């Protein structure tokens, strides 16, 4: 097909990459003991 | 097809929009320093 | 088909129902002022 | 098919297993009263 796979597949793919990106940053915490 | 895509697709779509809406609001916090 | 839809569909369906159930309970908090 | 199902299916499957694993551990807390 012209597209990589499907509109639903592409959207979920991007929504997943960012989801783990922003969610990971929020979970991560910087501390200096 | 008559429907936009599928029952499972439509449900997940709505469940995702709200999921990020309510979840985002809960994560967001208002503070006045 | 014999099954309601598909193995992947059924699994995700159950995993979603519980996901929102346990996740909702954890988010909910009881307080007595 | 040669593969268990599909590349997208396999990836999501693994990403889900770990997602619940690491996420569960983070949620879990050990305390000694």
């Amino acid at each position: 097909m012209f597209e990589p796979f499907q509109i639903l597949s592409i959207c979920s793919f991007i929504l997943s990459a960012l989801h783990f990106m922003a969610w990971t940053i929020g979970h991560l915490n910087q501390i200096k003991r």
